[PDB]
């Protein structure tokens, strides 16, 4: 019965070296994403996230990757604003911040 307010809704994020999509299944459990732009642009994959208010308009959304790698957003829908942590399969551990919009 839980859904986030982002839920059947679709956000462009850009970071340096990076822009994706990422795609809210309107069942609050499901996030499709499209990298757009940077090295590994063309990739899509279909994950299961958790997400959990951290201020108003403010979430940390987190999943894993079918290779394992993990990934921890913290997203402001209200700034438009995006801070990711990633750590790869090879456990490269990676911090970018930058836009969040609706697309």
């Amino acid at each position: 019965t839980r859904r986030p307010p982002f839920a059947g809704k679709t956000f462009e994020v850009r970071y340096d070296g990076l822009t994706a999509l990422n795609a809210y299944d309107e069942d609050g459990r499901h996030m499709r994403y499209a990298i757009t732009d940077g090295p590994y642009a063309g990739a899509t994959g279909e994950v299961e996230y958790t997400w959990q208010p951290v201020a108003a308009d403010t979430y940390a959304i987190a999943w894993q990757e079918a290779d394992r790698a993990t990934v921890v957003h913290i997203d402001d829908f209200a700034a438009g604003t995006s801070r990711t942590f990633f750590t790869a399969a090879s456990l490269d551990f990676h911090r970018l911040d930058g836009s969040l919009r609706a697309v």
